[PDB]
């Protein structure tokens, strides 16, 4: 599915992601933006030849199994499949620890090269929220 920019917005904060570990709603429907385009069926295989996956581009190196990169640790405990699916909730919840664990979401280096310090409110701006 290919989410429209409110209704991810929407959503994200039903799950509670608006404010998480001090990040505003804004810093997380923009980091999906330019890591997926709003589109949760979006992959991506690196050199090291792990693959990201979702909405918000999770690692299978570390975060989830694919079956098919091996150093993995699989620290969400999620087929890294389950990350694609048109519910964002497996995603989140993932996400969730990513940013928790040390780097906060420094961790996406779109959010670092694209997001990080630019006035990310403007992601929001016309939602119902």
């Amino acid at each position: 599915k290919v989410f429209g920019r409110c209704e991810l917005a929407a959503a994200m904060k039903r799950h509670g992601l608006d404010n998480y570990r001090g990040y505003s709603l804004g810093n997380w429907v923009c980091a999906a933006k330019f890591e997926s385009n709003f589109n949760t069926q979006a992959t991506n295989r690196n050199t090291d030849g792990s693959t990201d996956y979702g909405i918000l581009q999770i690692n299978s190196r570390w975060w989830c199994n694919d079956g098919r990169t091996p150093g993995s640790r699989n620290l969400c405990n999620i087929p890294c499949s389950a990350l694609l699916s048109s519910d964002i909730t497996a995603s989140v919840n993932c996400a969730k620890k990513i940013v928790s664990d040390g780097n906060g979401m420094n961790a996406w280096v779109a959010w670092r090269n694209r997001c990080k310090g630019t006035d990310v409110q403007a992601w929001i701006r016309g939602c119902r929220l």
